């Protein structure tokens, strides 16, 4: 934890991006940028635009 929810696909677009999948849960690691956040998807870790992953409570 703590975990976030995609809430949409995202393609990764540069080499410290990642992709994820409408619907995964993925293992929040850092959400201090308002921008991009990163995250742990299974053996991947990358940015992810902030606005497509949902903090889970």
């Amino acid at each position: 934890k703590e975990l976030v929810l995609a809430l949409y696909d995202y393609q990764e677009k540069g080499d410290s991006e990642v992709t994820m999948k409408k619907g995964d849960i993925l293992t929040l690691l850092n959400s201090t940028n308002k921008d991009w956040w990163k995250v742990e998807v299974n053996d991947r870790q990358g940015f992810v635009p902030a606005a497509y992953v949902k903090k889970l409570d």
